DNA sequence: TTCAAAAAGTCCCA
DNA sequence: ATGGGACTTTTTGA
């Protein structure tokens, strides 16, 4: 239930809200943290605070009650007026309590809150803001609390967002005006589908100073989530330049160096400013050549997969062991021929075309009665049918309990189609020639009739497998962790695609790939070479 | 009725 | 034991 922040973040997160702190002009600044845990935030913070007060002991003392400001008063004023902290966990207030009572009679009070964050009615605005909230999806929610989150914070939260986005909201709207709030987060809100209200409001309302990009490092030693930080203020400011810091190399370690800030500064990242104004609903944050390279694609390309193809998520079971049989499983000698379709992986795909299927899928949507076909059900779905029955729409009963959750229609998978990975290091689209079926690991789309004759399967394979297309989709693609990226329709639908001189060729060097894919003794070499003169052609056509 | 999104992923090994 | 690599289910809101 409790996560610890790398000292080295921690210590450039409350460096970066307090390094300029006019301790002399405000010495009761509040500081707060509504996730505290066992306060691996503030008690850096009251080390930063205390050295701050006790450097201009003299100067508060001369410019205010000299009484008050000596430095044997300083822990007491510090855990007085300075310090907030909220959890939900008792025995971490408890413990972060007893921290702080020991950094150091009469008892002083510490603002530390046992409650929901995102419920406590808050009496005061905030000068600083720091902290790592918690990140909860939309599977492991529970369901009240999501009706809760639903009613209450609607501006940043619906579909399947996360409860992050909640504390975004919640962090911004107690944060004084010219206060700074500096968290770390998963990055996905910077791309993700869900996340487009959330960035609509953080735009809207802070400004952006920084955003660094851990991409798929592991910053979270066997925690899998790749994190980002932001910092963001409500000052008065007519630029609005965003700093953002790209990490070059997912490999790294981060405790390379003893600052963070001598990481960002390295060759380990890379760094480039983005015009705040200038973000639209999507977020692109790219250097000067890669949003060069960007714009001419989007302005050369006049047509969109969305407007040529179909597109569609591939079957989902709800209990993959009762329905998935190996080719080789005898039990399938039971199962009539017309029951079996051919079942593939995201990893039987290639570039261009999928690996022969070793999975067989009973579509037992199209079994009609228990009774004549008993021997199915007894022996081979049903020794799955406690799990069955409690899928969602058996229990409300739209779905037999031997019925596949999601069947979608067969006649979007028989017949020829493109099929890409879910997820991949890389684009991997191919033509599905034998009507394979595949999970939601697996999207599909198909042409629609009216853009046969201005594209073909071969022509789009050719252009989406080149390196110029894999640089382009991965300029907006949504890094998940090391070496992968989503593969999914809210986003390759918005592929552009061009149409010019060079097709023909295109497509004949598609079309020899394929060919030599397809034989028995493969000379990947001159596959390569092919793509190679491929890419050529692709890059003279866009104008790169 | 029925779509598609969602990594505090999941699991194994050296 | 940890860190790194291969690989990806079904619950869920709309
Ligand atoms: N199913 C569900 C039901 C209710 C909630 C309440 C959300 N409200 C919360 N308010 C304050 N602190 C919270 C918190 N949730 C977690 N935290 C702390 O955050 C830290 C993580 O690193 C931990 O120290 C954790 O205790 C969440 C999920
Ligand atoms: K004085
Ligand atoms: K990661």
């Amino acid at each position: 239930g409790i996560y610890y922040t790398p000292k080295i973040i921690v210590d450039y997160i409350v460096k970066k809200t307090l390094k300029n702190h006019d301790i002399i002009k405000n010495p009761y600044p509040r500081i707060l943290d509504i996730s505290c845990g066992c306060g691996n935030f503030l008690l850096e913070v009251y080390d930063i605070l205390y050295d701050l007060f006790e450097e201009n002991i003299y100067e508060l003392k001369k410019k205010y009650d000299e009484n008050y400001w000596t430095v044997d008063n300083i822990h007491r004023h510090i855990l007085n007026y300075c310090i907030y902290g909220a959890d939900i966990d008792e025995k971490a207030i408890s413990i972060l309590k007893d921290s702080l009572t020991n950094k150091k009679e009469s008892d002083i009070k510490i603002n530390l809150f046992c409650c929901d964050s995102l419920k406590k009615k808050w009496r005061y605005k905030f000068d600083y803001i720091v902290g790592n909230p918690p990140y909860i999806g939309h599977k492991k929610l529970e369901k009240k609390y999501k009706k809760f989150l639903l009613e209450k914070y609607s501006e940043v939260y619906k579909d399947k967002a996360d409860l992050y986005f909640c504390f975004y909201k919640k962090i911004i709207d107690i944060l004084k005006q010219g206060g700074i709030g500096s968290v770390i987060t998963p990055r996905y809100f910077l791309e993700s589908l869900s996340g487009k209200d959330l960035r609509e409001y953080i735009k809207s309302n802070v400004n952006v100073q920084e955003i660094v990009d851990f991409l798929g490092a592991n910053i979270f030693k066997n925690i899998g989530v790749s994190s980002c930080i932001l910092t963001f203020d409500k000052k008065k400011t007519k630029e609005t330049y965003i700093d953002v810091f790209k990490i070059k190399n997912e490999d790294i370690c981060i405790n390379k160096f003893e600052t963070l800030e001598e990481l960002l500064k390295s060759s380990k990242f890379e760094h480039f400013n983005i015009n705040q104004r200038l973000l639209s609903d999507e977020w692109i944050l790219v250097n000067k050549d890669d949003e060069t390279f960007y714009n001419k694609i989007q302005e050369k390309c006049k047509y969109s997969l969305e407007d040529i193809a179909i597109s569609f998520q591939g079957i989902i079971t709800g209990c993959d062991k009762a329905f998935i049989l190996s080719k080789d499983d005898v039990k399938l000698n039971l199962v009539d021929d017309k029951f079996l379709k051919c079942w593939i992986k995201s990893k039987n795909i290639n570039k261009y075309i999928v690996d022969k299927s070793e999975y067989r899928l009973i579509y037992s949507n199209d079994i009609d009665n228990e009774n004549t076909n008993k021997r199915i059900l007894d022996e081979i779905i049903g020794l799955y049918k406690t799990k069955l029955e409690n899928r969602r729409e058996c229990k409300s009963g739209i779905r037999k309990w031997y019925e596949l959750q999601w069947g979608r229609e067969k006649l979007f998978f028989e017949r020829k189609k493109i099929m890409y990975p879910y997820k991949s290091n890389e684009n991997r689209f191919a033509i599905d020639y034998d009507n394979n079926f595949s999970s939601a690991d697996v999207y599909s789309f198909f042409i629609k009739e009216e853009y046969l004759d201005k594209f073909s399967y071969e022509y789009l394979v050719g252009i989406l497998n080149s390196s110029v297309y894999d640089k382009y989709f991965k300029i907006t693609a949504k890094k998940m962790s090391k070496n992968i990226y989503d593969y999914y329709p809210n986003k390759v639908m918005k592929i552009r695609i061009f149409r010019d001189n060079n097709y023909e060729e295109i497509e004949n060097l598609s079309k020899q790939i394929i060919s030599i894919l397809l034989n028995k003794s493969i000379d990947k070499g001159k596959v390569e070479k092919l793509q190679i003169k491929m890419d050529n052609l692709i890059m003279d056509s866009l104008g790169i």
